DNA sequence: CCGACATCGCATCAGC
DNA sequence: GCTGATGCGA
DNA sequence: GTCGG
């Protein structure tokens, strides 16, 4: 990346919008923006140069001329000094707070690592994990022990029902040399747009997981979404690896290729490729592709039979995941 | 200019 | 208990 | 914050 300073800058306030200022959209922005230039392949020489790329306007070329010039950014350097964005911008590293929380805690004194741990009684489930790993969760995942990761899933999936198909999607499945969690998007014949002919497909494969002691604490449990903790075994005398987030999806057979799409992404990408379509009069989720009436309101599912034929409708020409990384 | 901006599962809560 | 909104993270 | 209608 040739325009790192930027893009960091650019994600410092993305992240500020989302977590203090409470503005998805600015959020959004900022993160259009840093991606953007990420991938432009030229060293930016001003934010005249930079503008010209979608998605950076008038305010983020002026930073990026203010960023060049002096290295630094006054607008983030007094964000950075603010006692009330220090801590919410803390707080919300803790899975489970969000903004709002964030806010709350706050107000209530409750605005330290320290603070958390001795009102552990002050947190919900959710939050009470996020704080237990708070360490663990920001380590990144070396591919190599995605790869670990992978083969236990896949092989304690197939002794449940050999009929599962796991599929291990996020930025693995776009061939990142490491990763922030795992997430695995799950199909069986069982269960699809038509039906659901056997009920717990979700819950076996988790206390399958459980058994094995492969998934070691839960977030979050329906009948489609597992969101969890997980954690490779080590060996006689080894240190422990790590505890890592891991989500679980189960998405109808039939739909697999828009689940696989939508789960491989990157968000961003997702984002870019589903408002491509509304302007080509589509709408995209992980289940159908759909066109929009004459209405305005999405009509029936269209024929899917490959990642492919998704971009096909928007008319973009396909791109293999790895080539999705925005 | 000017607000529309992708889309959704689960946990939680207010209101009835 | 049901419904719908909100928060959160994906 | 940005940008298309
Ligand atoms: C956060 C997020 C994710 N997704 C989809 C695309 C992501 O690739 C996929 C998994 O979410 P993730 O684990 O948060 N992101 P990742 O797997 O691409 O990258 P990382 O290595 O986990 O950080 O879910 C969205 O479609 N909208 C989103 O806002
Ligand atoms: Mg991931
Ligand atoms: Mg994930
Ligand atoms: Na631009
Ligand atoms: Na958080």
């Amino acid at each position: 990346t040739l325009n790192g300073g930027i893009t960091d800058m650019l994600t410092e306030l993305a992240n500020f919008e989302k977590n203090v200022s409470q503005a998805i959209h600015k959020y959004n922005a900022y993160r259009k923006a840093a991606s953007v230039i990420a991938k432009y392949p030229h060293k930016i020489k001003s934010g005249a140069e930079a503008k010209k790329l979608p998605g950076v306007g008038t305010k983020i070329a002026e930073k990026i001329d203010e960023f060049l010039a002096t290295g630094k950014l006054r607008k983030l350097e007094k964000i950075r000094q603010d006692d009330t964005s220090s801590s919410i911008n803390f707080l919300t590293r803790v899975s489970g707070i969000g903004p709002s929380a964030a806010r709350k805690f706050v107000d209530e004194g409750i605005k330290t690592l320290e603070d958390l741990r001795k009102n552990e009684d002050k947190l919900n489930h959710h939050q009470r994990i996020g704080l237990k790993y708070f360490g663990d969760f920001e380590k990144r995942i070396p591919r190599e022990e995605m790869l670990q990761m992978q083969d236990i899933v896949l092989n304690e999936v197939k002794k449940v029902d050999s009929e599962y198909i796991a599929t291990v999607c996020g930025s693995f499945r776009r061939g990142a040399e490491s990763s922030g969690d795992m997430d695995v998007l799950l199909t069986h014949p069982s269960f699809t747009s038509e039906s659901t002919k056997q009920p717990k497909l979700l819950h076996q494969v988790v206390e399958q997981l459980q058994k094995v002691h492969f998934i070691t604490d839960t977030l979050s449990k329906g009948e489609t979404k597992f969101m969890g903790v997980c954690q490779l075994p080590s060996k006689n005398d080894e240190k422990e690896y790590p505890h890592r987030r891991i989500d679980i999806r189960l998405i109808p057979k039939d739909q697999y290729y828009c689940g696989v799409l939508y789960f491989t992404g990157s968000d961003i990408f997702n984002k870019n490729m589903r408002a491509h379509a509304l302007e080509k009069g589509f709408t995209i989720n992980e289940y159908t592709i759909r066109p929009l009436g004459v209405t305005g309101v999405a009509g029936e599912p269209l024929p899917v039979d490959s990642e492919k034929d998704i971009f096909d409708y928007i008319q973009w020409k396909y791109r293999e995941p790895k080539d999705r990384s925005e």
